[PDB]
């Protein structure tokens, strides 16, 4: 498979994770786009790692119990739909250039959802987390969706201190080597 | 189970969709929504997760294909709805908009126009591309359609262009005239005006 990745999409580093985390090969095309052996194109992160649990199933990405799943998908979701979308650099885009938001009301409007999400996210994380990881001893779509919200929220100069167990999950996935090779800095597109 | 919903919230919408396609809908309950509350008072939120939920409560009809390659291209266009379209177009955020940045009605509209311009392209070709059916999945309205026809009835109320989406408004038609959806629908509430 082929994923069109770019290094500081926080949608690829999500898929790169789960790469990572089945020991799937594939080819950086340096959003993202994965293409499968048949030439299907998939770009919708969540999408691909339901798909990627199919292809192949173990290590587990999304819990088989249906309450377990429920709550991955929540926390998930919350990220995903409720925090990520709003802070996009195509959202960011817009409102300098269409309507003409300065760096500071930027920086204040990307905190906003920030500080609303991660709150939510340290609740629901600290409530339903089964383990080590969010799902027990492996690290899943939750930490998939966490660890670029959190190094998003970090390079944008959010207050992550009220955040202590995401902070502490997200060290937990950055000490994998799986994490390691799927970040940022570890991209063969990265300066 | 009983589903606190909004009869104006978008998210509620969906849910109450899934409710009634599963024949459930005698679970709604009036005035984040919506909040799936079970048996034992465990709390749901997410109208996506809820509805994958629901499949475990009662899996037929199902909202979510089981073949994952179905699965994958529905849950591709129920996510670009509701990451790529739906979040911008809130009414928390354009809350922020006018209250904050003192962006008013106008450019308010155009912001609206074009989050829904870009996401209603991308879903009318993925539409055309992928689906099974009648419906997105087949022959049974599901999540695609639980997401879809919230967002058309937004993109409607707020003067959006929808000739551009030929695919989608006969899509939506064949939905509103399904029971399922005109019991689920916000002027069918009772808490509607």
């Amino acid at each position: 498979m082929q994923l069109y990745s770019f290094f500081n999409s926080s949608t690829s580093y999500r898929v790169r994770i789960a790469l990572a985390l089945k020991g799937l090969d594939y080819q950086v095309v340096p959003l993202p786009t994965l293409v499968d052996a048949d030439g299907r194109r998939f770009s919708q992160s969540l999408a691909i790692i339901d798909y990627l649990d199919a292809v192949q199933p173990e290590p587990r990405l999304i819990p088989l119990d249906p309450l377990h799943r429920a709550q991955a998908l929540e926390l998930a979701l919350l990220v995903a739909c409720d925090i990520h979308p709003l802070n996009n650099v195509r959202v960011l885009k817009y409102l300098t250039q269409v309507l003409g938001i300065d760096a500071e009301d930027r920086q204040r409007w990307y905190a906003h959802w920030v500080a609303e999400g991660l709150a939510a996210a340290e609740t629901l994380l600290n409530r339903h987390r089964r383990g080590a990881f969010f799902a027990g001893a492996a690290a899943g779509i939750v930490e998939c969706c966490l660890v670029p919200q959190l190094a998003n929220a970090r390079r944008m100069g959010c207050d992550l201190a009220p955040y202590p167990a995401l902070l502490e999950l997200e060290g937990r996935c950055l000490a994998l080597e799986a994490f390691q090779r799927a970040s940022p800095e570890r991209q063969p597109d990265y300066l």
